[PDB]
């Protein structure tokens, strides 16, 4: 149990129940294991759960802030992390020496936490316990060699996508999107998306009133156009309001006494989820997907996956199964997974969001100061997971989530932008939702060269990019 | 637990459970917990009790339930869980109530179960290990008949026309008193003459007090030479502090994981406490009060405050009925009525079984069923509610509604009330008074020998 | 104030006042605030409640009162500051126990004082204006009784004997059933036929109901043609949400500094409201009311609940006696009886004044006595509690212990029960009872009537003891 | 003190107040506290608050208020009385409205009052020393016109057209990019530029920092060679711990009975202090500043912030309203817009008056609206909720909506949700935007000049119902 090791031209000593030399550093196994740094440490990496939960370097003398309301949390991250009055990550933490090296502590299985202290990196497998992987070295290389341990699938280049939700939102119908359409076929998209707003209801996912000639009339009209059709669901998800809550009220997931498990609040109501520890319900999301398939849609965005994985790491074996079907259910179609379990969606989706979602402003001061809600909307808040999170581009596609273009009906100016524009060329996700005829001439003109050429980007340090012979520093956001 | 589908009562209802197969009346279901999806928007659920004492009858889930008060009256109004929860928890069975007045009946085959009941959901919990479980959709009557039939049984004739000490004298009752009113009451077409509460030295101490200086036995042969059977009254797991037995036997009290005594409630003006009945040898013993008052000549036994045999609630019943068993076993054939007992684990084992709280002369206290929230209280109104509520137990055992009063003096009851009182008991067919006779006017003494009267039965 | 020295029961007493003059029976002193030190160790204080139902007794100074609850029920049970309070707070007067059985006694002479007592310490603190005392000490039925010569008067003849309606009918009384009983009532020797609560449509719409349709003056003179007085019930200043009046005269609602009305406590089932007795557009309302009833007829009324015209408490005093003085002048002669009422600000306004609790058919409800830590509640042990200790105002008016019992029907008291409460109706000469003749039994009949129809002397022996007739009744296991 | 019966309206009104006499359109009373007692069922409380920020709306009085937050912010939002009170008060006026939709109004007649609202009762209170109040019961607009008559006015003719740096460049200006943007704005038809926040050194000194090198009076010289009144923001009586005013002169801040500094909100990312509007030397630096804008060519002040020279509320409006007749003395005819304000206490002083929160590029910025429950913050929700319940003070006074925003870029307003507040700009004739000329579009210009230009004629048909020009703009839907 007690080990002493070299790693990184250091001493470490350690608790684990065994060890074993691995690429990069060593493999470690344990339900819970120990890690003692050699040095004073000065940061704690702590690695949210889901794509929208926060992603940053955290300073682990202070003591993490309650996120409210409180009926926000199971929305923002494993409601462990939330709850605790200590830093807890999910799956990966990790310990920064005054020098800019990091002590890595990485899990290589399902339902994993990492506890940070100053003195202390200690991992806490929440089911039962599995392999590890520890490392001490330069920043990028650590992250780069945990990477490398955990399953991978790259499908060629990501998609050039067109998406309804951040301009439209839910106001969406049949004829303004032939319109957009219309406009959107000029330009080098691969993809056109329509977003949330088309269903009846979420676990009702047939079109409304707004689409009435049907979903696949749509994905024909976008196909006659050389465009593949994408659509969005929220498969586990359901309101109180769904008929599935009232017809099937054995699906909704519910805790020890027989209540539905609150998934959030949003769209202005409580949010539940379907069990996706059970067979009926896994096989009625495959449904979704083969439904979508048939429909004549091979781009699907997965929104509020969070919801399959509740209550946190100890959801993630039921998340995996259910998500592997889904996975199944798709063939070769485009999965692009939002809302979801990071580490725990690689090698199944093709594309991941890995922070929350883009907004037209910076940041929304009193969600996320007042509050202390840094997984809401806003560009800022997306920069800041996303940043902490493209370690994983060789493992999937990673999605910064939409560009800006446009000026109108947007408070963002162009110098951050431009910061938002920097990282869909670092990660090669192309998307925007800006409708061509909010556009002026010069800014249509630089939304078809973003399609059109593939810039050159470099890294050059943890938050400094050269993209093309640009130099982008994110340092001051944080 | 498996997910299930099925057609009950011509509905569509989930359910979630580890077996099912088919059932007279419904199906049985296995598991530890159970869980029932209602086909329809639940109006109202049917709160069962646990004891003689707790309420049972239809509440509206959506509103939350009222503590109880005094804390110190818990243990002997209901399982103890039940008072504490939140939530509308039920001993046994609960039902929901649907638009057209139907019912979903989820009840417990087996000891130890609690339901839980929402608009929306009918969960049932083995507190110990699992069992089996009836779950009924129809009408109301015929889905508790259903339940009640595969249930245990003891029917044993037609039930003894008792008189009984308690609601005249209650404690105040001596050896010249009782021969007084014994030679009124045999002009009346009794069987049993029935010694209550006020007899014994002390709880634990079940010998005669000073006011009964020639014994129990003498009296017993003093009531068998009028013709009249002898019935005595019993709280054998029953202790307080000052009884010799708690200093004696200290062994023998009930005492939670950390050696302190279990509190079994607050009555006779002091603290009350249990004895063990997992203890081998306080069921020896409790068993030897029965030999020793069938030995006396009694061969009619109230056995009282029987919750206490069965503390802390649903994860007591296993020991209650072990013990029951052997004091059926060592009555023989005498006839057990048990009183403030766990309702559904004493069938089979009782010959009467007290369903509702002590009637009393009076309709109610709105002191305690109100302001203190406590509806197991003495009085007609609570009396009435929860027996109207078992009467479904009739096939399973003698239901006893209580004493019926006839007198108008030292009685607060109107004439109506006490005619609701008597029509519930030539119902069960369960007929005993506390009245002397020298208390009733003569139109009174007439009431009362013409409702001793067998039934002539009307029906149109 | 200032410092004083005095010899008082042959005893030296030390005690803080602005002013000190002699008084038959002791002294009387003058201040807003006056602090009285016994010479002696104290083992008890005298507590004397607030109005009619409120605890009188001797209690132990050094042991914490009990909360009385529901909090709903504290304004109909005593002045809500001396149930709000850590210490012991009494009303108008208290006393603090000598060894020897010999009291000190501190008494208000004025409205609005309360009195407040320790084991070294009588606190005597006016709530208004300032005012006069009574300070004394020796012997205990001497000290209380040189303290009653002070305060008003007003004696009325002898008490009426008075059949009520309340105690056996209570609210489930109609005009037809009180026609039928009055007649198997007056047979016997009764003064007044009184009519209680139940005739009304509302708290605040004192017109009859529908089980009453001829009307109240129609059953006065039925009763007058049975050679008795017709008696009626009236609570003129308690109103609830429901009541008409509560809608259409908001301005007339007791109300706080914030506006909202103030609590009058709980009853029928439902928060009970206060009108405002300092507004005198009410008070000649309630006046109108007892003029309405002497037009009916009705020449003896019983004004219940009347401390709703006196709340928050001592601070209320002065508006009651005012108002109240209104309702003396509008009755002229007819027989005022004071029930729920301030006891000492009723003094010379009231004929009649109710000393205690209701009595009930039972000795004592455990769960409102105990559990619940209210001692005002009806029962026969708590009438008799307070009643005991509220006999000294004999010199003062009618005290009224409440109804006799003679019926064993339709009541759970015993005989020796009902005969402690029989024994302070000859004390007293206040003879009232409920029981409908056609309840009681041949033998219950001869004893209402030989109850009524002798006057039975009883002498006091001390404090708990009587000799009624030449019986000797010990009243002390009660406490 | 006196109750008193009255027919306002056809309709019988009890009320409690020590004078009452006759006043057009309904009644005056005096007294420190009145109270008023509806002749209905009150469905409706208008609940008005203190300043230009603060909420003003009808609110169910049933319902409990729910607290703002964060708490820092308090301060800056409302009276704090207004906040920390579980009842509904507003400030100077309130109004009970029945099921016929009418309002029972009751408003006070001078400085330091509030009101309070229930379902039975209007309360009017005084915080320092009585005055007088008008009551009147009627149609909901003549009570709320016939009140506003008897208030102060000052109506200087029209109000003038303003462009104002604020709500596109915030505190990021310089003399360099206004000039630029000077010249563009020029061509339109506006009578003002109004250079906002931004300009100073610190809250307290208020002299051009380093992006400003040529100074004020330069700046207003050049805005007069284009035929443009200069006009100029400050924030007077505010104040932060950072600022050189607050460390030299620790004796002008204004203090509890602690000598801590009392907090005047949170903004700017730091703790906002107040300026003692009591200190005879702080009313004439600040007056000095006035002096000094005019002596520096600008004649158009925005004083914003002031409810900071009122703090803490109602007992604050007699000494804001000595320092702000100082001001009123020192600008002569110059035009003063009041931000920030004291609503009622301001009439007569003020040209133009903020009636409502900022305006933002957006509807509503809900985590602060709902989760922490704090209406008065930026949005034109916000804007138009509560300067549609402030209009009936047109006549007493310019009422301001804040600016209008034609543009779309860097801005997510709606064009329905825009020309709302384009609406609410003719019906008060007072007409400004932000827009810098370069952000709009050709077809905006356009929209912006025609605007300016042209007198559109506006007709009010209900509280949230307008016809201007010959479209109808209902607001019924935002509330």
């Amino acid at each position: 149990s007690h080990m002493r090791l070299n790693l990184g031209g250091a001493e470490v000593f350690l608790r684990a129940e065994g060890l074993e030399e691995a690429p990069g550093g060593v493999r470690l196994w344990g339900r819970e294991v120990r890690v003692f740094p050699p040095f004073p440490a000065k940061g704690f990496f702590r690695h949210g759960w889901q794509s929208w939960s926060l992603a940053a370097w955290v300073d682990p003398a202070q003591a993490p802030t309650p996120l409210l309301p409180e009926a926000r949390r199971p929305q923002a991250d494993d409601p462990f992390l939330l709850e605790a009055g200590a830093w807890w990550g999910s799956g990966v933490g990790a310990l920064r020496g005054p020098d800019g090296r990091a002590l890595l502590l990485g899990a290589l299985d399902l339902g994993a936490r990492v506890l940070g202290r100053e003195d202390l990196l200690l991992g806490r497998y929440a089911g039962k316990g599995g392999a590890w992987f520890l490392a001490y070295g330069p920043e990028e290389e650590v992250f780069a060699a945990y990477a490398r341990l955990l399953p991978r699938r790259l499908s060629g280049r990501p998609p050039r996508v067109w998406c309804s939700w951040y301009s439209f939102y839910t106001r969406i119908g049949e004829d303004l999107l032939l319109r957009v359409l219309d406009e959107v076929a000029a330009f080098s998209f691969e993809v056109f998306q329509i977003d949330d707003g088309w269903q009846r209801a979420l676990g009702d996912w047939e079109p409304n009133d707004r689409f009435p000639r049907g979903m696949a009339f749509l994905a024909e009209r976008i196909r006659e156009r050389g465009l593949r059709a994408g659509l969005w669901f929220a498969p586990f998800l359901v309101t109180a309001d769904s008929p599935l809550f009232q017809k099937r009220p054995d699906w909704v997931l519910r805790d020890g006494e027989g209540r539905p498990v609150r998934a959030g609040f949003n769209w202005g109501r409580p949010l539940y989820a379907l069990d996706a520890g059970n067979e009926e319900v896994v096989e009625w999301a495959a449904d979704l997907v083969r439904k979508a398939l048939a429909w004549g849609y091979d781009y699907l965005k997965l929104d509020f996956l969070y919801a399959a994985a509740l209550p946190g790491a100890e959801g993630e074996a039921r998340y995996r199964k259910a998500m592997a079907r889904l996975r199944e259910a798709a063939g070769e179609a485009y999965l692009l997974f939002c809302g979801a379990p990071v580490l725990a969606s690689l090698g199944l989706a093709d594309g991941l969001r890995v922070g929350p979602d883009v907004a037209p402003y910076w940041d929304n001061e009193e969600r996320s100061f007042w509050l202390a809600d840094p997984t809401g909307p806003g560009l800022r808040n997306a920069l800041r997971s996303t940043l902490h999170r493209l370690w994983l581009m060789e493992n999937v596609h990673v999605d910064p989530d939409v560009v800006y273009f446009r000026t109108r009906f947007n408070l963002l100016s162009p110098e951050e932008m431009r910061l938002q524009e920097a990282l869909a060329h670092f990660t090669g996700f192309k998307a925007t939702s800006d409708p061509p005829s909010w556009l002026l001439p010069e800014e249509k003109g630089r939304l078809e060269a973003f399609l059109a050429r593939e810039v050159p980007v470099r890294r050059l340090g943890p938050y400094r990019f050269r993209v093309g012979e640009e130099e982008v520093d994110y340092a001051p956001l944080l």
